[PDB]
């Protein structure tokens, strides 16, 4: 690979740490990410290839570096840091979110007794609204870049320690001419449940199928990290979009919100609201709830 000095970073100032997840991804500490202060630690993510890498995985990693390079720099997605493609293994280096994914922010945060505050957990309704108000925004970032994310569920969006939303894994070939619909992830995920019906049955994605995925994380935040579709296994699901079925209004869900997931799950696509309108209808709602 050529050297783009734009991005290139030395990889003898990474100190690689604990794996986060499988390419795969590692925390690293980092040593002069801003060349401004060279003896400065951060703490960064780094990208990689694993082990059993194919030719193929490498294409797509490049093809993720590239794509990040072109993306530009947004507070509510992952940006990218740097590059490490000279004289060793490829490194991507992204920022790294402290708190993990947003679902299991949420799960960890669900609602619980010695003192004043025993039933008052960590989420609050307008915590939660800023969240989804993050997301949109991130997404209206990466449509405008037009760049389509295929699978945005709240497993794909980080939290930082400042609980700031990144959308993550926007970048990525994801095989869609071959999706096996009844794959299972170790953490019980099925990926098919966040698909829009144009991509699931005709293998058609634009900005509006994200913004379906968009309604079924909107969701998850609402049930506090709940798995979509409860009990319903892949074989019913399929019959069930057929037949036009949608999610029930979860509990504690105020309709504002509720009537926004059932506008995401508009049949046609261009029935379904924009990022644009999504922004700007939670920003509503958010400022209304302080
Ligand atoms: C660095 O800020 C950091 N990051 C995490 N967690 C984390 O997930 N960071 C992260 C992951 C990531 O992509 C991976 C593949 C991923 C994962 Cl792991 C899970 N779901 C989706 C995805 Cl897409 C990217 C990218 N791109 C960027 N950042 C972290 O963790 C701690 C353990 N924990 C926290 C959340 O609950 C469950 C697990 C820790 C850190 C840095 N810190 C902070 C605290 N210190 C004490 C230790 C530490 O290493």
């Amino acid at each position: 690979l050529p050297l783009d000095p734009l991005w290139e970073f030395p990889r003898d100032r990474l100190v690689l740490g604990k794996p986060l997840g499988e390419g795969q991804v590692v925390r690293a500490e980092a040593f002069g990410m801003d060349p401004a202060r060279p003896d400065q630690a951060s703490t960064v993510a780094v990208k990689m290839l694993k082990d059993n890498a194919s030719d193929k995985d490498l294409a797509d990693l490049v093809s993720e570096m590239e794509v990040m390079k072109l993306i530009g720099r947004h507070k509510n997605i992952i940006n990218l840091l740097g590059v490490c493609t000279q004289e060793g293994p490829l490194y991507v280096i992204v920022e790294c979110a402290a708190k993990g994914n947003l679902r299991e922010f949420l799960r960890a945060r669900r609602p619980p007794p010695d003192g004043p505050r025993s039933s008052e957990g960590p989420l609050s309704f307008p915590v939660l609204v800023s969240c989804a108000y993050q997301v949109a925004r991130g997404m209206q970032y990466l449509e405008s870049r037009k760049c389509i994310h295929r699978d945005l569920a709240a497993r794909n969006v980080l939290v930082t320690e400042d609980n700031v939303m990144k959308i993550a894994d926007f970048g990525l070939a994801r095989g869609v001419h071959h999706i096996d619909y009844y794959k299972k992830t170790s953490n019980g995920r099925l990926p098919v449940k966040w698909m829009a019906p144009e991509a699931l049955f005709d293998e058609v994605y634009t900005h509006q199928s994200d913004v379906w995925s968009f309604g079924i994380l909107l969701w998850e935040i609402f049930t506090l990290g709940g798995s979509p579709y409860p009990g319903i296994p892949v074989e019913e699901l399929f019959s069930l979009l057929r037949e036009g079925h949608r999610m029930d209004r979860p509990p504690h869900c105020p309709p504002e919100l509720y009537g926004l997931m059932r506008e995401c799950w508009h049949a046609a696509p261009s029935q379904r609201p924009t990022f644009k309108q999504l922004v700007e209808a939670l920003d509503k709602v958010l400022l209304a709830v302080s």
